[PDB]
């Protein structure tokens, strides 16, 4: 009913409230007064997502014009989850990581396609990945983790 979304969980079943209430013509907080309401958020932020099932029939039209979010997560959550520095997701900074990632904005909210990144890494969607400069900690004799950039590595636990 009011869930915290784990940061590695895709927003398939959700729409962004900031966008939906504009299409619907309703108030930003109208969802607080529906009776059966399922919402989600990521721990670090208060951006509200509505579960598609709880949308009213009075509003199914506005639902259908909402952006899809299959495989996506909030970009801030992606950086929280992976430990990647949020600067990398700013195009201006010319990050090699930025270029490996499918990004997207809705109402000025930035999303990352975590599902495609997992596929690129060849990992299963339930693994906790981290992204790190290979230089930072490599005790082993050579680097044994997935290396995706001149300087960046990926590990998991």
């Amino acid at each position: 009913k009011s869930l915290i979304l784990p940061p590695n969980e895709f927003l398939d079943h959700y729409i962004l409230n900031a966008e939906f209430h504009r299409f619907a013509g309703i108030s930003k907080n109208a969802y607080k007064f529906w009776k059966n309401v399922e919402i989600g958020r990521y721990q670090g932020t208060r951006i509200i997502f509505l579960h598609r099932n709880c949308i009213l029939e009075k509003h199914q039209q506005a639902l259908r014009q909402c952006s899809g979010l299959n495989g996506f997560v909030l970009a801030s959550a992606f950086c929280s989850f992976t430990g990647l520095a949020p600067s990398h997701l700013v195009e201006k900074n010319n990050s090699s990581i930025y270029k490996l990632l499918e990004l997207k904005e809705i109402c000025g909210i930035k999303f990352v396609n975590l599902k495609k990144f997992y596929d690129f890494l060849g990992l299963n969607y339930h693994q906790h990945i981290y992204i790190e400069k290979c230089h930072f900690f490599s005790p082993a004799p050579f680097e044994k983790r997935i290396k995706i950039t001149e300087s960046m590595c990926v590990g998991y636990y």
